């Protein structure tokens, strides 16, 4: 009923770039978004699969104090999912079963489902409750391109590590990945209550249009 | 050459009422990477998933260097030194891939030892040499109860469904011996199984546990 958001984070906040900075979750994406929640009525809590998560080396308090484990959040309490990234989301979101239940959730509850970045990769086995199908089925998504990677100097460890790209989830799942023309772009996508956007860059709109997607 | 393992807690929290997280108690890695390394040994970090965070009421090489538990090669280390904080309160007990670790660098005649919570990472490791739990029959210290009690947080043990360090012994058939003070420096040998009760201990447990490997 009340005005509810919730941004997950990455917990995984470790090796990444080699070099030897920790990912983790890029703060710009997550304070525009919450901002912007923030400007529009909406009370916005934070969650991760394991309730931590650290700052990504390589570069609102009070809710990140009292960011929410994901076993212990009631998805009923929320309108809109919202699945911020960081290099860090490589590692966990496409396991983060307790993640996905909630978003799953949300999601059946007419909410809905926004992701930036790498945050789309949590779509990766999340399952629409409602339809029994991979929730991502049929829709169009985008999200940080493979080419970003090869651009930042990070491919090389994406299969050294065995991590994914979100193009790979996308096709995994039964959706259409379709990419920014570059990849710093601000570009998001609505399809239906699935929201998706590229960057930090498009944090804001991403967030914009998880809102307008509501009243839908 | 002679190369220690020591283990840090992967779960960064949030903990305390107060809003503050968990993570690992720095102090403890540091005078034991040193007490390593001052006796001639190579020391590797390692976390179940590679990463960690810094307990918020709070060798860089090794540390950048720091592996994930899977990656592991455990034949290649003498010691395996579980370092703590609160965060392995979360973590050590279902930490898998570092309790496998440990076994094997175990049954391969290397010393096992653990600080504070570090001997939570004992709930259900088998010796795999016996087959039995790695800890029975042994005894141990460990982060006492009366700590937590003495911290508060005991209310966040029950609460979150949490073990001690005492319960660990209990179930798993090992005696856990209490310092007199949470915070005295206090340690034990028990074979090549090596426990201290504290970051104070951090000190005394590496010294034990580079003495445990020749014994």
């Amino acid at each position: 009923t009340p005005k509810r958001a919730l941004i997950s984070l990455t917990s995984y906040h470790g090796p990444f770039y080699k070099d030897g900075a920790k990912t983790g979750v890029f703060v710009v994406e997550i304070l525009r978004s919450f901002d912007t929640f923030e400007k529009h009525g909406f009370e916005v809590d934070f969650v991760s699969e394991t309730g931590g998560f650290g700052w990504d080396e390589h570069y609102f308090n009070k809710a990140l104090a009292r960011i929410k484990t994901a076993n212990e959040v009631n998805a009923s309490d929320y309108k809109v999912f919202f699945a911020s990234a960081g290099h860090g989301a490589l590692f966990d979101y496409p396991k983060a079963k307790n993640l996905q239940d909630i978003a799953s959730k949300i999601y059946a509850n007419g909410g809905v489902i926004a992701a930036i970045c790498h945050g789309p990769l949590l779509f990766d086995g999340l399952i629409d409750i409602k339809t029994t199908r991979p929730l991502i089925e049929g829709k169009a998504i985008t999200g940080f391109p493979l080419e970003g990677e090869i651009a930042l100097g990070v491919d090389d460890i994406l299969r050294s590590r065995k991590l994914t790209t979100v193009e790979r989830v996308a096709n995994k799942n039964g959706a259409k990945y379709l990419a920014p023309i570059h990849p710093w772009d601000d570009y998001s996508i609505t399809d239906g209550k699935l929201v998706t956007g590229v960057n930090a860059n498009s944090s804001y709109s991403t967030t914009i249009r998880a809102i307008n997607a509501l009243y839908s």
